[PDB]
């Protein structure tokens, strides 16, 4: 089986993305944002405290012929944005762009922290990172894609974030039209649960590459690209006016400026992601200050591949017996 969905991204800034899932008998569509960092299906749900429900789409158990209370299942779970939420477990049928997964795990949230209230576009997260890092107690919970790998053509599924655009992602193929090139494979360490992987090394616009090892991590449901204080001072020098300043919480830069690119290696590919894809707008409203898409990881103690990188190559999540990442330009 394959499957394959569209994802958009939820702003004119690229700030999340989300694909449509289909959860429960008769189909409840809720849109999701697919996280390679996270192991939980949750859903914003007709359990949620009301006041924490603010124009997202729910998930209503009751209404589904095919859900199940799993009897005495919580899940809790907290982002490095300081986000959170928490509820009760259901399993239910879900599908994704045509590949269905019965009796996959759906968190339904009781509580959901300000952040997620927030953001109407986004009615809840769908883990792809690996099933260790699942947060239902008192058993863990295995997340759509572990489920679905055994029926899938090919243990693997891709992700393809546009630039201010529509991308895709795909289960069980990879779409050789979709690239460039070729694909470049690298070890992954699942450690940490995550897609844990080790570039290269970097180059700022046109200047020389600096090979040197930067572990981090591909992570779709992380916006920004966090990597060490060394190479984001390097990035950074190279844009007049830019500073890191600590009221805003980053590296802001005039909006006026023209950004360079920043190429990351694989291997010894390269994946250049333009200037503009590094514009977060604005810092405020009518502001002429504009928020930077790399900041340092210092303060994480992780290096996070997020949309900033990953939008910029089509990335293969190679679920065999063996994980890798693959890479190639689009
Ligand atoms: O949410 C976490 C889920 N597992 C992978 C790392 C990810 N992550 C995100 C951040 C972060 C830090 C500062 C500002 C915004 N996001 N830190 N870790
Ligand atoms: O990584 C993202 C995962 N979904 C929740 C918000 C989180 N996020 C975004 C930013 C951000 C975005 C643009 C400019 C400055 N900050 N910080 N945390």
């Amino acid at each position: 089986s394959t499957g394959s969905a569209t994802t958009t991204p939820i702003d004119s800034l690229d700030d999340a993305y989300i694909t449509p899932v289909q959860i429960g008998t008769p189909a409840q569509t809720l849109n999701l944002d697919f996280d390679t960092g996270s192991s939980d299906l949750w859903v914003f749900s007709s359990e949620t405290t009301a006041s924490e429900v603010d124009g997202q789409t729910i998930y209503t158990p009751s209404k589904s012929t095919t859900a199940k209370l799993l009897s005495g299942a919580t899940w809790s779970i907290s982002y490095g944005d300081g986000s959170s939420s928490s509820g009760d477990v259901y399993t239910d049928t879900v599908s994704v762009g045509g590949l269905t997964v019965t009796g996959q795990a759906v968190e339904s949230a009781k509580k959901v922290s300000s952040s997620f209230t927030e953001d109407s576009t986004i009615d809840g997260l769908l883990g792809l990172a690996f099933s260790t890092l699942n947060t239902v107690s008192p058993t863990q919970q295995k997340t759509f894609f572990d489920n679905a790998k055994a029926s899938l053509d090919s243990p693997v599924f891709t992700a393809d974030l546009g630039y201010h655009a529509p991308g895709t992602y795909n289960f069980g193929f990879i779409d050789t039209t979709a690239y460039t090139g070729s694909i470049t494979y690298t070890a992954v360490s699942t450690k940490q649960g995550f897609w844990e992987w080790t570039s290269t090394g970097y180059a700022v616009g046109s200047g020389t590459f600096k090979s040197t090892s930067i572990d981090g991590i591909a992570d779709t449901g992380t916006t920004l690209l966090y990597l060490p204080a060394t190479v984001v001072s390097a990035y950074w020098a190279q844009v007049s006016g830019a500073k890191s300043s600590s009221s805003v919480g980053g590296y802001v830069f005039p909006c006026s400026a023209t950004l360079p690119s920043f190429t990351f290696g694989v291997g010894s590919a390269r994946i250049v992601i333009p200037g503009d894809y590094i514009d977060f707008g604005p810092i405020s409203t009518g502001s002429s200050s504009c928020f930077g898409g790399i900041q340092s990881s210092a303060g994480i103690g992780i290096n996070i591949f997020g949309d900033v990188a990953l939008k910029a190559a089509f990335v293969v999540f190679n679920g065999a017996t063996t994980p890798t990442l693959g890479f190639a330009s689009k």
